[PDB]
């Protein structure tokens, strides 16, 4: 279940989450965009799920990619801030789990974050360990999917 | 305009933003499912288009509602973070315009979280003053409706 996957979340990994997002975290228009751009350049073939979005070729100019890569910033900041009470953590991501099962989204696609994530991460020289972390806290929403 | 409502958010309006949201937003699961609630409550028409969270009466037993009240308070959060530039807030408001738009939720209707906002400020302490604030943000999104 999806509180299996959220009560597995240990200290160790639960301090890796917290000690990388304080970085990226700070910069969730720069470092958002950055994610789903990274998502396009090696996934293409998701580009077709945002149609809403426009062309999300152009980046930054883009308003519609802007405000949505801020916002999924902040569903991270969501799940960050729960990490201590599996109880709420398991209810918001169950919510942001409705959101793209709407719109077809597998476990199995979900999980195409997971290269963007760690690239973005190194970038700001947070290693496997921590790209490892957020593997883990990525998995917790595929268990709802 | 939801431009020429962004002007509306003067120095002032966003100095007592902040200083209300440091208070309100620090217990974002309680004093969400209190805004929630209360709408529920004082306007009873609107909880029909709540329908996927099932029995709102229930309150914070009702995982659903606790998970979509947490969330909520992430949108504000997202404003709040966003006054210093209002091309950015403009479309984060826009993004989550489209959320209810959708709901087929009009420009009226989302006004009725004044009413909601209110109480929820004045259990706090805060009065007339910051609901009219408050007023001002939500006259933002309901430009974009
Ligand atoms: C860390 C990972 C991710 C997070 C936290 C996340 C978060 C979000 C958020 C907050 C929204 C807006 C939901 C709404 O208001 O309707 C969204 C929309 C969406 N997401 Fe994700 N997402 C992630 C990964 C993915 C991946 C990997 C895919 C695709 C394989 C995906 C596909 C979609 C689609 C199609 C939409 C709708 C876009 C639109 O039409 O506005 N998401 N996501
Ligand atoms: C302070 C103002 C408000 C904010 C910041 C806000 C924020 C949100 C957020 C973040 C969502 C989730 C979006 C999604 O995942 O699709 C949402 C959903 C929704 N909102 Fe609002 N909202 C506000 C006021 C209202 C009001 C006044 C109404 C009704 C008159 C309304 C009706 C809805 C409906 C029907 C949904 C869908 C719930 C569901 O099925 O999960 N909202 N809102």
């Amino acid at each position: 279940s999806v509180y299996d996957a959220a009560a597995q979340l240990t200290a160790d990994v639960k301090k890796d989450l917290r000690d990388s997002w304080k970085v990226i975290g700070s910069d969730k228009k720069g470092n958002g965009v950055a994610l789903m751009t990274t998502l396009f350049a090696d996934n293409q073939e998701t580009i077709g799920y945002f149609k809403r979005l426009g062309d999300v070729s152009q980046g930054m100019a883009n308003d519609k990619l802007r405000g949505h890569s801020i916002t999924l910033m902040y569903a991270l900041q969501n799940f960050i801030d729960q990490l201590d009470n599996p109880d709420d953590l398991v209810c918001v991501v169950e919510k942001f789990a409705v959101n793209h099962i709407t719109r077809k989204i597998s476990a199995a696609e979900f999980g195409k974050i997971n290269g963007p994530i760690k690239k973005v991460l190194a970038s700001k020289n947070f290693g496997d360990k921590y790209a490892n972390a957020w593997a883990k806290l990525v998995a917790v929403v595929q268990a709802a999917l």
